[PDB]
């Protein structure tokens, strides 16, 4: 893994954050669901 994520531990939004997440989100630990496809960015 990258220098953002670390694992599947999933620390976030158990209280570990203001209920918020960033690299997670980001397909890094499977916790984020769509409909869509999402993962994008303006680069
Ligand atoms: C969550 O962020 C808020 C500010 O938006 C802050 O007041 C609060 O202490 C934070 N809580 C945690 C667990 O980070
Ligand atoms: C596009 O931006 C990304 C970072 O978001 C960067 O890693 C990549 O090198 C950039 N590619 C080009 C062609 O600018």
């Amino acid at each position: 893994k990258p220098a953002w994520c670390w694992y599947t531990l999933a620390m976030c939004g158990a209280g570990y954050d203001s209920g918020t997440c960033d690299y997670m989100y980001s397909h890094c630990f499977g916790v984020k669901h769509s409909s869509g496809g999402g993962g994008s960015y303006h680069c």
